[PDB]
């Protein structure tokens, strides 16, 4: 298995005592997806890219985090929705620290944290930061960490056109969009109802926030943008695109 | 569809909390060394397992397990030396049942029963509760109610422990990574056990006492602190029925109709 | 007759509060190196610039602002590596901005602007705001509303973005002490700034990720992401009017009498 | 250029850093309440004036201050009830000051000075640089030196204080608005003063003890502690040199060039 | 010079005896807490100081002031928050104030240190404590620091004597608080801190297999006893003394053999 | 005995039940005192005033605070002495924020902090602000508290003149000096050795503070003054003044009903 969990101590100790062990952390949140989609999309996505590049490189995957920074309206619909549960920051970014500490003592120096939630972002690095801190101080400086959220791997024009024919607006307005409907279809078809989707126009929001959120502001469902136009195929594009993206990033972060 | 909250649409859920009766549960586990014969997330499959199925019968949701839990403590789990024991300093984990409890709260939930399989995360399980509860009333919310339950604590039972232990019976004391979790796992995920790397090893001991910083050689080398050699898929079978009816029934008396 | 809280008599404040409507503007920005030519209190600056002309048009009231901001982004900012640069950690910036509002709150205000000035401070902010709301809801206070904001988020219009990128935009990726914010000092901190330092390179180009530590090498020398040799104090007027007059509009549409 | 790092390039500064003796100050106030008669950034205002000058005189550079501090206490500031004083809690003025003296040890620096302005600052100044300091020494760092200093205590002199009150000078413990920093604050922003909406009460009286939540009417109802009608520009002025003169040599005892 | 107390000492007896090398210190860690109608409330912090003391006279260790607040009490092992007296603090204050001992015992040069407690529910916070502050040390250079922690009751396992406490047959901790065991340490302590006249006798406390937030008041006898200390003695106390203070104190001497 | 850790939680709850309790928690320090003192004296002295008190004007008294504030040189002789144990200040604070909540919940509402350690001031006030926060939150206002530290009632100059006749410095210096020690011998003379005093100059330092802690500047022995004129006369004045000053006060601020 490529799975942590499901390996002894020693057979992780072995891969670790290998010397080049590359270690994979997905972070998501349980999070509303819409009428279409299970709430927990941003923990299976990023843990399923992470399982086929670990798959590839020969890396091993942690257990994903389940639990997420809150989601934001101009982002994620807005933390007024019933399902989602969101963490403070303060926990996010303990969360991250703890586990790059107990990594570091395991003798493991190469971490890659796949993020699935975009609203993660700055607790996962603040995380990284205060834990490089403090192995700092405990003598460590070559312990090296890569985050990435595998959906910047898709910005090849060639790509965008194929997942966006009618032209791309950008993934301010993806929450529950073409993009992660349609990596849904290929990896958790039984997790996706595309017969749900409220076709409603993209969401347009003023260049600032408002809180406490206004609801209105928000599209009924908890979308931003229609999936109408999602398919398993578009799915199987973006995945092998973010896959091969990500592992050649990593050979090259984390050379032999 | 499911019994897990992960696997609804928001719209689904907000349905099953809108009935007004709505029980949710939520598994908290580790990663954590479990010898040679078993995978690391043991403490996230068993209350996960266990709650699934109680959940069926009693029409209850499941939240996502906590993956990581607190550290390991020697006399108990055999010590956080080991490498893939991936533990949280107790804030962390305090502050994330917190954090759940309130934001289950804003969903218009008041009944969560939080089951975990890491004896050492008790405590801080029992502080998050405190904090967010207080946290609540302050809000002017008094009617959240929450049970917490580490589900071997329902084999009592002194015909299921002969069962169990034909030759005897140390307490839960000495037990990491042996018989009892070791049965459920056989029956439960199969896969994740082999059995055939058991290293049989005496009954660990230890004086009335810890130490820190902690002695690596106060602790069985496979990281077990007795051997599941007897273990079995019936065993397991056993263990599985007697928790499930026993916490199916409890939460029927603690969140009645 | 000043706009700024701290030019202001504890009673001329209590009036204006005591008043009904009052709105609060609070700069956020921070202490970072911005190249060879510009000065590093820049994001404060700026902010505070913006709000104080806003202030004036609508009639609201100018905090003092946050001299210090979140650690500095490789992608965004070039990196915390830089002298100079003098960073707070999240957890200490999300509470100076919780202790503000909540005090604001004592005081009766319950109408809020942030306007930050660095792009990395955003969800510390909002942390900050989500703490401080929290707060106030277990005090019985849920009409106590705040807007957030980054000045240049005001800068979308097609024409304004022709006549300060004639020969292209590559957006705000790598605008850090670029032709915007010199143009901006231009025009209002001319002193403070001094073009023929300008290092005229070409964009910076990063990859889909992030790095820690820090590879100092993969960032301009100069600390700069996008060369300022075409801003001017022209463009510095525009950017500036183009701002303060989508922000006061906003305010308005926000809080109504 | 200046004297204020916020107004150097990251060139500038690191060059003067690289000198090997170089001294930063960082002056740390608090918006409150200053009875009708003068503005509420006092405490920010007054420390950073005399930041400016030590450092100017001296050749050091000064820091962005920090424009909120500790909860107001009735004896000594009137008391947090008042509208306008905007206070944090004492964990994020110490954690302020952490941060910041963690990134001056990260550029190399290793000299400062933490001028208050704020009476009730100092103690979460003072955590601040403790856990600070215990940081660097995980870090293998022992050579960062900080002086924190409360300008006020510089005004000592028996013949200063004469000038400064004929009718006799009754502690620093009900000056909150009154002579001292009304004075300096005629010599340094005149505009912001103004002296016809001072309320001439006699000096507020407190027992040997606190007590909370805080009585308003233990204190008098303008907000000031002491009457700021003899204040003048002319003591201000001498107030001022007496405590740019007074730490300027502190400094460069403490801190001898190299 | 003075004592096996290190609040009595000056600070030149406490160096003195430090700069030995191998000084053990004790420190104990109680709570205020209801104990019933029979005795007092400061139980948790006069039994394990009381133990120390003894302990510390006879290996030669010293003892540290002790804390007086522990954890929160929890229904099935203290009765319950809910009772009035009952002054608990968070977990994060208890971990913090043992984590801030241990950083300065370390720094006075100090390596040995055993802490007592007092209260069942203070163990888990005491071990965070522990943690966090050698982990401290080690950022400092410093891995030789070690920390001996237990609950004076867990030496009281010998069948035999288990027996003359319980000639009824035992019933374990999980209802012990405020019965047999610790009202007998206090008859023989502190009998003026104790009056049985006033204990109410009633059946031992029992519950599920689970624990409910908020707590239920009426699931925990109204006394606060969780068991009868009718059948305590002075006696039972003084048999109880020797057994913890032998067991522990030779436990002491194997963890820190002199150098 | 006026002590809560010696009465029965039904004679507490009987005594709070009056209506018009006052409670007095002492909050002192482990710090070194010369070489002629114990180190407990910040505990023993406050606890021994408050005993006074209490019996005096009615008030039970809490289990005090053994440990404290780190010590400053200018008035503790510094944190560098062995034998001296400090918290942090967010430890202390938290302290005292907690047994306030937890009194609050007894129904208590009037509560003496009698602080014995000079640099615990500002800590103790900090957890007064806080936890008075949080009644708030839970609609409690009517929680009053007085801080004080003992040695403040000792101010008129008669009685001065009697314990300092050569002249006085000031509590600037009097760490470990006359005061603390004629106190001790009046109160606990078994724990002071007069014999060992360091008959050493008055110690002086310029008007500001320097970090880290020079040992140089604090006299070896540890204490800032020589107590070799301390008495236990003047201990029994002493205390007739605080005991007095300070009951006179608390039946003011909390008069019966
Ligand atoms: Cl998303
Ligand atoms: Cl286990
Ligand atoms: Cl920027
Ligand atoms: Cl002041
Ligand atoms: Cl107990
Ligand atoms: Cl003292
Ligand atoms: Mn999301
Ligand atoms: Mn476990
Ligand atoms: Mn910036
Ligand atoms: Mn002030
Ligand atoms: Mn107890
Ligand atoms: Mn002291
Ligand atoms: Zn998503
Ligand atoms: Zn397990
Ligand atoms: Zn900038
Ligand atoms: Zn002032
Ligand atoms: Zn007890
Ligand atoms: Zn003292």
């Amino acid at each position: 298995s490529v799975f942590v969990g499901e390996l002894t101590w020693k057979e992780y100790e072995a891969r670790v005592a290998a010397g080049d062990c590359v270690l994979m952390l997905p972070v998501g949140a349980l999070e509303q997806h819409g009428h279409h989609m299970c709430m927990n999309v941003d923990v299976l996505l990023p843990t399923a890219v992470c399982k086929r590049v670990a798959e590839r490189i020969g890396a091993l995957v942690m257990p994903g985090l389940q639990y997420g920074y809150k989601s934001q309206q101009k982002s994620g619909g807005g933390n007024h929705f019933p399902g989602t549960t969101s963490l403070d920051g303060a926990t996010l970014t303990g969360t991250v620290q703890d586990i790059i500490r107990e990594l570091a003592r395991h003798g493991a120096r190469r971490l890659v944290l796949m993020n699935g939630h975009y609203q993660n972002s700055m607790f996962i690095v603040e995380g990284i930061d205060l834990a490089l801190r403090e192995l700092r101080y405990a003598g460590i400086q070559d312990f090296k960490v890569v985050v990435l959220s595998y959906w910047d791997f898709v910005k090849d024009p060639a790509v965008i056109q194929q997942l966006y024919p009618e032209g791309f607006l950008g993934w301010d307005i993806e929450h529950g969009g073409v993009f992660e409907t349609s990596l849904m279809l290929a990896l958790y078809p039984d997790l996706v109802d595309l017969d749900r989707v409220v076709d409603h126009p993209p969401a347009t929001f003023p260049p600032y926030d408002v809180f406490p959120v206004d609801p209105a502001r928000t599209p009924a469902p908890g979308t931003l943008s229609s999936a109408k136009t999602a398919s398993r195929e578009k799915g199987e594009l973006i995945l092998e695109v973010c896959v091969q993206g990500i592992a050649d990033a990593i050979r090259e972060e984390f050379p032999p």
